[PDB]
């Protein structure tokens, strides 16, 4: 069969006065994502491993914002194209705040997203312990992995 | 045919007087890995990619300070575990690849012995298993020595 | 069926004095990459997902013979051993980490060579491009980075 593989990195700055909004999930924090749309680097990261997999470019020629609504759309150019999705994994790298209490909403908003099962979705989370501006928390980072069929 | 991928991601920081041991290997060193365990960067990437491939989360929700199965358990004993929750969730493992990120040591002479580590671990033939090695051209965190970074991609089917 | 995945990270240094060239482009631009060969790091990310997919060791182990050679010449080179093997290549994707420049209008020539040296149809190879948000070295523009994942199949 027709597999495929895709991967994505995404990284935005974290300012005040901004919601913090990973995976869909808006999570209590003095501080925000900045950037395009609403700044999900866990949603964009995973639209640039699908859009990867498909050969259909990046996010940025697609969508020149709800980032779910986005990898909604990005799902449904997949499938056009004629791919299934097969499984996503990822990693959020943040010093804070604490991701574990959020990281199984993040992925059922992946899954129902996709239409996947939960059981195709995977999101992990990682301390940069301490290291650079990711461990000085000036922003987070995510990368995704897909794979998928066509046909 | 119900493929599956994962990915993972690692890095610890390089401290004196500790022995840096990446891929189970021993390596001479002024400096070793910090962290959990025994900090080994390239097995604790390894270890979140398979979780990831199996949707079984991660390497921080399987293995706490609390659990008295694993208090003090070396990376590789967590490899193994990780094995088998792989398997126990009805999956088997086709390959790993993986890129160790230093500015020194050189890790080249100590790669083969990684790869039978993970093989060996994995209970896999040596030619699944593949682990690679970058310097970060002086760049950074890594470029500086101050840390070692490591990536693995992980396929299993169930 | 025998499916294996690799994959591929390299970065350089960027600074004037040098063309950059990056998946076999020559992109105009003040500075260039610094580094082993011709420094594209692109194509040495693509490289080491190839050989980490057939479980063939590194580009360093590989690559004298080979002394003044260009990255698509590594690449091809990369791409007969991954067959010898016993490895079919099925698909590549990859993402470019620069601050600057633009690089969107230099993504179809990227691709068009990646996909002649490696014998693949162009849907089957993929070049992302993402800025780092002014974070770090890369944000900071002193350095490019390229990550890269690799399908392959035995037979
Ligand atoms: N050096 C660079 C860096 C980036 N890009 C392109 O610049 C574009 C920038 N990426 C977005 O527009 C973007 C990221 N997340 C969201 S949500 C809606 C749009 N977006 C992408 O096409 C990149 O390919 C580029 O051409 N050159
Ligand atoms: N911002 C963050 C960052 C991380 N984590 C979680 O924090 C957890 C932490 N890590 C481990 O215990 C760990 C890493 N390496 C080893 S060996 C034995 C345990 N371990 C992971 O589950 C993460 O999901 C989190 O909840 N929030
Ligand atoms: N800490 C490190 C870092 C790297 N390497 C090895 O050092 C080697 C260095 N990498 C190249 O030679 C290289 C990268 N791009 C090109 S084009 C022609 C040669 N090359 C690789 O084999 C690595 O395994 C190592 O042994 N120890
Ligand atoms: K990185
Ligand atoms: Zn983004
Ligand atoms: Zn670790
Ligand atoms: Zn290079």
């Amino acid at each position: 069969m027709d597999f495929r593989i895709g991967q994505g990195y995404d990284v935005h700055q974290l300012v005040p006065g901004r919601p913090l909004i990973i995976g869909g999930v808006t999570i209590p924090y003095e501080r925000g994502l900045l950037g395009h749309s609403d700044a999900d680097v866990l949603l964009h990261a995973i639209t640039d491993a699908l859009f990867g997999a498909a050969a259909l470019g990046d996010i940025g020629r697609h969508f020149s914002a709800d980032s779910r609504a986005l990898l909604r759309e990005c799902a449904s150019r997949v499938a056009q194209a004629g791919f299934a999705i097969r499984n996503v994994d990822s990693t959020i790298i943040a010093q804070a705040p604490k991701l574990a209490p959020h990281i199984d909403a993040m992925r059922a908003n992946i899954a129902a997203d996709l239409d996947l099962p939960l059981d195709r979705v995977n999101v992990k989370a990682k301390t940069n312990e301490k290291l650079g501006y990711l461990g000085r928390g000036e922003g987070i980072e995510a990368q995704a992995a897909a794979l998928v069929v066509r046909e």
